[PDB]
């Protein structure tokens, strides 16, 4: 379960704190939100692909902002993301990931699938309870308005779904804030 | 997830309230504690079979008690149990049971297999979270407890198995069992 | 079975049988790296080629960059180490148990490769019962000792009601 | 695991008292060692089956005593027994058996297979850690035994097959 | 089948020599003990596997004996056989492995699995009889026992096994 | 395994005493050799179903002679056991036999198959190492034997069969029929 | 169908001359029994692996004896096939073989699997009927025999074969195998 | 292996005595033709089976000779095996089968399978080697034979039949049957 | 189907000009004597291409032509290096060398046998049948004509894939 | 393989008379073609299911002709036969037959499935090589033609048929007015 | 489906236009006749496998000719051969006209060359062969089998599911 919130003033990005194998319980506390820099990525699936992605996009990033000086964007980040995805079709990373920033065109969420499609959409979940926090979902918002949303749907999530847990870890992409 | 613990002069039977088939929770108030009378019975598996025993035991058990002028032993109960879930071994009732009572001779819990095995054990745990809270009972185990002390036990372990079993949750229902009286 | 507890406490069997029997009384699954220890679950030949490749190459950053290597970096060095052979992956969960300057760290590694930190954590067949005990009795502020012995009750459920393990109980203290 | 063993004239009978299904204990006190009149049997294998054979077997030990007033012979039970488990050759009762008793002729002992196949051998185990248990009386069984060493003797292959077998590890009644 | 009996002044070793595929014997002479020096091993398995360990095992002794002064321990030998069977992990050697030796250290035993698993304990029995062998050593096993009347416990679980495998039968095969 | 021998003297049957499930001996005396009276048969297979068809067959060899007041033709007893075995042909008796008796006609040796065929035959083996036990039956089977004679080149075959099978064990039975035993 | 075994004198091997795939007889002469020199092998299983090996065996033979100035030891090249078999693990030989030969330290007899593993016995049949051949060795073999008092064991361990074998049947080819020399 | 020709003087049938279960020989001596009378069967597949409809087969035959007092065709005879064949097609008698019998209309042979259908022709084979027997029918077919030379005709093809099938050979059993 | 019979004097060979694929016959003309062999066609028309090429490569590089055994020998290796993806197809070789008449059987494995008479493919049960009935060691050419006329007959007559 | 022609006049049946299991031909002489009285049917599939509906549809024709007076119109033997077919679900008649007769109303061309299925058509074919013969009525058919013209288009068909289908390898009946 | 009739002397080829994944038509307008300069193919079967085979082998054809029917059919041959992991999956017809007169040719996936006159490729070939073969002659001219083709194609298109709405012809009399 990881949320995307498309609101004028930002980007925002809430999921859970628990990986369950099985029918078992190993973790009440794995991070499935990290940010970076300026932008955040949340996701759902297998954690060490999730963990590993980014870590790479952390190093790449890095690359191309230690080579052209101008930081890049949302757009550049997500078709990278995208091939990064796709070149390894034979084995694929078994996750499928929110990208969230706000770029100078403005706030930019995506989403993407373990082959590697990138899709543009306001508002957004993926995994387990997914299904169930897309209809408490379902354009003029404010940042902590959507912050309340997401926790009132990441709510419901937690009590129909066996394998989404607590944790509901908030991040608030801005331009302004960390 | 059912939890029965056996004192001395007295038997403690709780169990879940949450049913979810597949990765999905149909319904939060779903009761898998259940009393006859006399005695009370919970289990775990599919709730349908769970409910047509405790009909079925509920009808026998007055036609026991309304013929031979003696009351119902809970080994009796048991052992009757046992032969209605054995007949129907080609098609099992797919349920796992625990089957507590109080008699002359003395507090009585029971396991019941789909089956139809049962067990004399003092405490004992039925379902999927049922390995997380049997160690809870296991950490935590004298043969001289109260009632009261073992509620108690019974939702330290109930709340370990809400914690770290997918399948249970939300709610507990707790049936106590003195000599004197069943609430 | 195998039970890391952060005040860092570690504790696991000496069992190891394939199938329904027992071949081993003494398998040992607890390995000692300085002032690190790992303990973990699976397959025995990939713990111990695991426990052997990590000290080399804990050796191979000490003898290089002249310092102590963070558990961080062992933790994400052994994550790309269970990560690069995902399609034949070394079949075995892991805990890792350190402590930095920056404090005391615990870790879960799949074997896939997946890094968690934890305070308190199972691992393997028993672990389900083990993680109950913990799950009753944890709490924040503990002392090295009192979690010895919160491992030796927490082990000995999972003894009594654990097929695949029993027997012995290695504990170490970090 | 269960174990009989034949001394010249009696039969010792000793088995587990653990159940676990999966890999997972469900319970730490289940009787596999049940008593009928003079003599006794103990099985291994689902337990629904080998309780309701006590029980059946039970009613119809005494069905023979008291419509042909003469005691039940070792003999006449198991072969009883076995057409028991034979008629359900269809849906067999999965269960190993060991019938052990005393008639005039002498101890007798017998092994059941859920076909119904009947063998009389002095010393016999039965279930998961049978075979380990074998090994320690195929060690040290001589045909010239007392009762009481021989109970040591099931004690000591019982505390072989309980640390080398998974299945059970609890106690061991001793019949 | 393949016994080893950790005794405080030496190892002992005895395994079959019965083969059979199938349900059928091909050959009642076939070695599953092997000496490669101070070291004894005997597996079992598959017969193939186990002999080009054997010959394989023997060349590396020898090589780190030219190369390396000193004479090669057990333990050294045995992380060495776990890394040539964990390097074919892919196509397994398809034999269960008992390494004997006697270092300056003391009496070595050591349990090697078709991955390359190591193992060190007092006595351990190996294959299809096993089981059964391993209830006689359970039943009577002192730490504390000489290398003749160690010889004789192998030869009672060794007896135990041909009785109640099929598989095992007929073998005198005894090293220490 | 279970061999029998066609003499002019007389049937000798001879068969193992193991039984083994799996890779594990669970009894190193079973018998698979069994008397019905006149009559002897062995067969290789399932135990129960061995046992049960001694059972069978001794009940109704009863049956036939309290009725007919003629003893049974090794021929009729046969036919019926191919009848009683084909019967159940849904659910087979898995079993092998071997049949012999001797008559007025002489001699017998049958083999039957768990389907009911009724094959009548001089030497014959039956089960795991009946392979390997006919092949000294085909090396050194006359049709003029004597009883005695018979029952040495029973126990080479067998014995030969007992290094050579891992099915077949130590115990040995011997059942010569002619007349008396 | 094929039959070594082990006299004092050397070593005799026989084998059938029948190939049937399926339940349909190809051919009536096919040979199963080959000489490389000196010695000679004989298997069963499919022929095309078989003719194979025979013709590798050879040119290593060659090889051998054409570099180390030494004559071969049956040992040496026991191994070496058991070698050649064991690097195809992947796509194994499908054939059992039998190899025979005597050197200085004696007769030597050797069983080889499509795996590669090499087993010294004094008597051993592999193939279809080889259960039923080693039952008659098993019965009248002794370890004191002559060269042609072996061969009439092997021909009565054939036709018992014969008669109760459906892969094996008509023909035999008997080698006698001597230092002195080699017969057929 | 069984094989039936057909004669203007008679039917002659044929068939091996050779049975053998995976790859091992039995028996050396398992007769695999039968005579109901005045004429016989001879079939390939499961002994028991064969046994069994040789047994049914000759009690029915005295079924319908003991109640209509008249002797039986071999075509009422035909098609009353082949119901006997066709009431258990959910549990099928495993064996083919060949029929041959003579009547007042002529000599007639008769191929049946374990479905149960009836076959009208002059030559044929029946079994594991029955397509090599055939073969050699096909080469040495004559609509005028004789009984003997017909005899002949079937050693030859059934010796073919067992120098090149595995399943068949061992000895031969032959039943003339003119009248 | 495909048919050699080895005479005194000469090798006579034949077999069917007929493929189907299936249940339906695509052609009443498929050449399969070039050698002649059954099977799929394909891998019989680039074996018999592919041993033309090295048949020609011996005899322009050692004064001497291939004998029939050199030729088989070959074409058992041809056979034997494509294992894992073999040629499926199962092949009759005849050849008349100076040691006297030879014909060859080979399988897609690529084992050779030495034979007198022989047949491969769908009828070749059928068609060696006949020969097994009427064989004899001291035939003509034109006779072993008619001989194979005859067995290739009773083939058509008596196998669906034939013709 | 087993072709029906609908002429004006009359209606022509013509099927194969060969029998092969698996690829090994047993017989060369096989009926697949029977006549039951003023009609007659012929079909493909098993032989044993072909028989024994010839024979117990030739019973049930003198049923209804022995309590009824009156020779069975083609499409009451028709819906009959579909029933037959169609009790025997569970263990279909393994057999697609064609159904052939000349009623008061007309000549009338019947085909049926192993299910029952009954179908009216002018020109038909049943089996393997049907596809082929098939297409050989497919090629010139008119409506208007004559008996023995039907006989020469249903010997082509099944030539083709013989040509081209390795199951098949001829038994023709006329049945026009009372003259079959 | 497609039709190659031999006359006296000149190939007639005529195929589909109908191409159908499962159940449904996704075109009424498929080709699947081609011309090559003096010649010209037609197969059935997948349709990309047999549009690469057409350019491949025009490619080639240029290549050699910078011709015989014989020498581009081995060569359609071989080059179905090499890839005989991965078939080609179209089974082709290959007519022409070279100095030694009219020739026709079949192709397998697995490369198999044969000579013949009338014959025809994929679903409805069954039916369109029996066409065919009722009414056969050696002595044909061009336009009595284009006659011919266009009812063995109409046979096939009223009695094949997968064929039909759709029918292009080429001549290679010239």
């Amino acid at each position: 379960t990881a949320i995307g919130i498309k609101t004028k003033d930002g980007v925002v990005l809430a999921a859970e704190r628990r990986l369950s194998y099985g029918d078992f319980v190993l973790s009440k506390s794995a991070r499935k939100v990290f940010k970076l820099g300026r932008f955040g990525i949340a996701g759902a699936g297998i954690v060490g692909d999730i963990q590993t992605l980014t870590r790479i996009m952390n190093v790449e990033i890095k690359y191309y902002e230690m080579y052209n000086s101008r930081k890049i964007s949302a757009r550049a980040a997500a078709k990278l993301l995208s091939v990064i995805l796709y070149q390894n079709k034979v084995l694929p990373y078994i996750s499928e990931l929110l990208f969230g920033g706000v770029d100078e065109d403005g706030p930019k969420l995506f989403i993407l699938d373990p082959i590697g499609s990138l899709i543009e959409d306001s508002y957004a979940a993926v995994g387990s309870g997914a299904r169930v926090a897309i209809g408490v979902l379902e354009e003029s918002l404010t940042s902590e308005a959507a912050k309340e949303l997401a926790i009132k749907s990441m709510k419901s999530a937690v009590e129909r779904d066996v394998m989404s847990g607590d944790g509901i870890d908030i991040l608030i992409i801005n331009k302004n804030n960390i």
